[PDB]
């Protein structure tokens, strides 16, 4: 599971950044995203799936605030049987791993 790009850099005054989650594994993955800063950041989507050899776009929207270093943590796990919506399914699965995307809001 990779993220292209693996790091985020946005203007502290405001902006948007798109990262493509890539699953090079042989099974579908379910993921949940948590931000270290829910004040100046909005993440879309927070829950989702990434198919084998497939990808999922995650948009990071930044609003005005003080420059600062933050982190976007992506918790993931094997997607269960026939889950159709990640959030519902994430309710019964314990994450298997996490990848962190740093977010640098600069002046």
């Amino acid at each position: 599971l990779t993220a292209d790009p693996p790091a985020c850099t946005v203007p502290a005054a405001g902006v948007s950044s798109t990262h493509k989650l890539v699953n090079g594994g042989a099974e579908k993955i379910v993921f949940k995203i948590k931000s270290s800063n829910n004040n100046e950041y909005r993440i879309a989507p927070v829950f989702g799936f990434v198919d084998p050899s497939g990808s999922k776009d995650v948009v990071i929207t930044r609003t005005a605030g003080a420059p600062k270093e933050d982190k976007l943590v992506v918790h993931f796990a094997s997607a269960p049987a026939d889950a159709t919506d990640a959030q519902a399914a994430f309710v019964a699965v314990a994450p298997a791993g996490t990848v962190t995307i740093p977010m640098s809001a600069t002046a």
